[PDB]
């Protein structure tokens, strides 16, 4: 029969599902942001450029404000209107003299006198080409693309559990369980050897494997804890429902007081210690522990949910089973997440160094 | 004693293992293939060469045609021997004018004139040589030879786990278990407290944790599966041999179906979440639920296999164990196939990079 | 009742602790050493100079020895005080004539004559100056900085399972279980539904929920094994601290005699496979089978462990559990570690091309 601690294992990788979410799940992987060493490159270029060319970037009448395109049009026998808005962007400070002087101190080019200023200009304008090269490469677009969010990833993850946007208090407000289909009694709410549950998410399949119920607080309902049964006051066959209270009971069985490091790898191993519990036979698959017939939480019969998608003859978790898909799923934005970080940190040395070489009088001039 | 589910837990990690056969498992990683890009940049350098260069592959009676190593040997004086076939590829379309003139307006090189290009040639013989040494580079080859294929990975997995480079078909045609060596009864075939099992790979380890036989149907023949028992009618004491729909009868518990994404860390969990089972006592581990003597298939014996390979003074599943070793041979594998992927990225963005600059005719002339 | 493998779970998991302490946790990463490359670039350069300034790195008196700085003082109206070190560890071989002449030789400098080689020597200066500013990119110390040892990672692990630097050997020589505090009996050393456990570390948990005693070996005492029990001969209720023998008779049921790979994700996975067992209850969480009461290794009330730092109501156990913050903290240290080795492989890559480029004649003079 089934008693205290019988279902541990399947709690145990629930659980691992539970825990991903409400906004616990954190990329702590952080970004390469190379943009502020790319304009930073820029402005040298510009500081450096000969007075007429910055003299392009000013109003006609102050010298001092940025050029109107509508009173002074860029000329239509030149590709400047491919590149003002990065161009003006760089001048832009430049415009004030004092603020001109203040950047050519900051990047080491105050000291050259006329002949010398051009010899280093001659070399920056070639590591300002490669600084462009390098960091607008469509690849590095690409990666960038390949950049996902926390908050998508978090959402993602709240589908999978219960089907909504972010995780229900402790009361459960706003939340339905069994996206309010459940009927009739505990086996027809969570399934049988040959009817799949009512379940939708990860959340209410936890409850199928580990709510007590009116009937078996004694034996059975005593599944995933060690003492004391869940005392959820599930009465299904009367109201087959339950309630947010009921439901909390069972999930604070789960860690929803930590973080975890999103990670293609972490969620991989959460899916598959889910995945193969499943007990495969010829008309459902069963997760929890099942004896005989169904999933009626009576200790003859079983604690436990139950899957038509997959069986002994077809289906796999993360395309047949809509919570475990939408789990995969986030892992392989994680995977994407992860090769784009990579190899994004390949502009962001280069960039730095680049800037190393602008700001060294002696390279310049060499 | 020994009754329904009670080696779930085994059958998960085994199955975790099954899975991964076949064609199931799966190089997601692609692979950064940078030879497109430096043959444009070696065709573009060649492009932008002097006449009488490109006339150097030139056949001396049609100049359309290749030249001929044996009718206009290259001169000993020289180390155009060491250099040739790669010249030579970038030279053939080029010896037709028609399709050298489109070369050049792909390569933004046909509004030079001749003074123009050739300082634009400079800029490019120098953007060239960096590309060559850049995806030459001894380590490129070095990740490169770190490279896996599918094919190689997915062949020592189906070594692990059935001792064939193939999956076996759902007969399990040309396969026999045990490779041959079953006799006697169900312990001598499984293993004990003090001898190994007759298994040499995942499958047949498998099939002694989980198979069902004419005596346990009612009880221990239920140890991974639900309600109703594999049925594979296997009567060892009699026909030690168990048959290929006996063997599939067990098989099926695992998902087949599916695929599984290649990488070190999964493999390495799969490997892990066996080998620690394997419960380690002074003459054999033992993989499944184990009371008393041996893996008879009794209820009150054990539903398991043994291994002498390790105990409780020596062994370690990834080396001792033939099957596991297998395995972790292609998370070996697997890592350094990573390694290389991530290595080989960066000449991967920079000759991208040298492709933009050179074919970016303001940056040739400054 | 607990009885014979009902802690299989339990103890595999933390076995997949236990067994990464020792010296067994290995950082197979290897390193990026780009040193050799940037000395060897660094000498080139020097190599190459003009005779004047290698003479700079001459005694006034005897010209092949090293130029002593209180002798001969740099002048203050330089910086060579700030590149002395390096500029010298480079001439130093070449005050040598003999030695000059085979490094020219060994860097294809030997056939210049002097208006080649100022030439070449534009180029080199120029790489040299370019190698420099990657490899000394403060992002490469960076890198370095989150570079971890094996040993300091080893001796974490060793903190975690047994609060020393170091393993305890077979006969646990300098080690006191539960850091000398177990008193009374089984349940007070290994806690209960109110009260927690004595162990502060992952070995004396292990002993709370797999050692035999005095009173169970015909039943529970059997929790973690197969067919024989331990053989502690532990007598809590007597004699409070087990002695290093019957430590040792439950750490050899762990895998102490390979090895494992270091990675963060390997760390991650292990500590979530114990932290997702403890069974949250209303006063304490339990890790082990447990049916009523206490951990007092009776078969009517369980064999395990428990803690308050983590409740249904609180806790997570990577920053409340001391033993698993510890290895918590080693999955963080080398998740930067192969952050680290990743971005350091670039300069590596480019180093190794510089140094082609240097040595290539013909792209010197280009
Ligand atoms: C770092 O800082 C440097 C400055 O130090 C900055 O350099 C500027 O780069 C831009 C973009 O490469 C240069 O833009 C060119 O500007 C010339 C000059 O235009 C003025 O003068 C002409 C002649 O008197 C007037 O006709 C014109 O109205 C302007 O007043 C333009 O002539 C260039 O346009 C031609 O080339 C383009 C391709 O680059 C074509 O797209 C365009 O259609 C034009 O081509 C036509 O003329 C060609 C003649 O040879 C002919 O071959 C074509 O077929 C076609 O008929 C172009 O816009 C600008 O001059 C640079 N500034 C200086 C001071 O040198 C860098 O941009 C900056 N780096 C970064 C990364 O930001
Ligand atoms: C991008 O595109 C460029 C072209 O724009 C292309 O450049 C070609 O590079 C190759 C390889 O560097 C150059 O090859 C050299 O060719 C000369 C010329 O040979 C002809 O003319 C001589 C003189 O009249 C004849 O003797 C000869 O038979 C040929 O008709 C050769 O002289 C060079 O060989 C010497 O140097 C080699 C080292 O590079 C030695 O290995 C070789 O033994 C030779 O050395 C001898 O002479 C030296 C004299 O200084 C002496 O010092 C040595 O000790 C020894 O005695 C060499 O083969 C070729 O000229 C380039 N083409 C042009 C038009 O400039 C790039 O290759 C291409 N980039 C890429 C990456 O593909
Ligand atoms: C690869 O190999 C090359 C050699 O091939 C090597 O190059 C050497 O680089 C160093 C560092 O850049 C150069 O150091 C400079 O040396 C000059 C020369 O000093 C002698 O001669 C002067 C004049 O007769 C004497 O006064 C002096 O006592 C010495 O005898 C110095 O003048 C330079 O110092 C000035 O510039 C520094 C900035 O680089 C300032 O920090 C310093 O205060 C000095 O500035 C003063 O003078 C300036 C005058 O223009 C003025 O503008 C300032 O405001 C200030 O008043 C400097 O120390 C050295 O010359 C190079 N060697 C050669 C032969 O060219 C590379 O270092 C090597 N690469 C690597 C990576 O190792
Ligand atoms: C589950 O199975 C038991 C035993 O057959 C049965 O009594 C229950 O009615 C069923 O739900
Ligand atoms: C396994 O153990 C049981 C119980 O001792 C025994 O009856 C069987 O014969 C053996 O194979
Ligand atoms: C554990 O629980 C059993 C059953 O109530 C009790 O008999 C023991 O004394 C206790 O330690």
């Amino acid at each position: 029969n089934i008693g205290t601690g019988d279902n541990v294992l399947h709690r145990a990788a629930l659980c691992g599902i539970i825990e991903l979410a409400g906004k616990r799940a954190k990329l702590e992987t952080a970004l390469p942001n190379f943009q502020n060493e790319l304009n930073s490159i820029l402005e040298l270029n510009m500081t450096a450029a000969e007075p007429t060319w910055l003299d392009q970037f000013r109003d006609k009448d102050d010298r001092s404000k940025p050029r109107d395109l509508t009173k002074q049009p860029l000329p239509k026998d030149t590709n400047w209107a491919d590149h003002w808005t990065a161009w003006a962007k760089a001048a832009l400070p430049l415009l004030n003299d004092e603020t001109h002087q203040a950047k050519l101190k900051e990047y080491k080019l105050a000291g050259l006198q006329p002949e010398k200023l051009e010899r280093a200009r001659n070399t920056i304008r070639r590591l300002t080409a490669e600084a462009v090269a390098k960091a607008q490469d469509p690849t590095v677009a690409e990666s960038t693309a390949d950049l996902t969010t926390e908050e998508d990833l978090q959402k993602q993850i709240n589908q999978a559990v219960y089907s909504k946007d972010t995780e229900p208090d402790d009361d459960f407000n706003g939340y339905t369980a069994f996206e309010g289909k459940a009927s009739t009694n505990r086996q027809t709410i969570c399934g049988s050897a040959v009817a799949g549950s009512k379940a939708t998410n990860a959340m209410d399949a936890l409850f199928c494997v580990c709510a007590d119920d009116r009937t078996n607080g004694a034996d059975a309902g005593k599944a995933c804890v060690a003492g004391t049964a869940p005392g959820t006051g599930w009465n299904p066959g009367v109201t087959a429902t339950p309630t947010g209270t009921m439901l909390q009971k069972v999930r604070k069985l789960c860690n929803t007081h930590g973080k975890t490091t999103l990670s293609a790898a972490a969620i991989e191993g959460r899916l598959t210690a889910v995945g193969n519990l499943l007990t495969r036979g010829s008309a459902t698959s069963i997760l929890g522990s099942f004896l005989a017939t169904d999933c009626s939480g009576d200790q003859g019969s079983g604690m436990c949910v139950a899957y038509t998608e997959v069986t002994d003859a077809k289906g796999t978790p993360t395309k047949d089973i809509p919570w475990m898909q939408k789990l995969d799923s986030v892992r392989i934005k994680l995977q994407k997440h992860e090769r784009a970080v990579e190899k994004l940190g390949k502009p962001q040395h280069d960039l730095k160094t680049i800037l190393t070489l602008a700001k060294d009088p002696a390279y310049l001039q060499l």
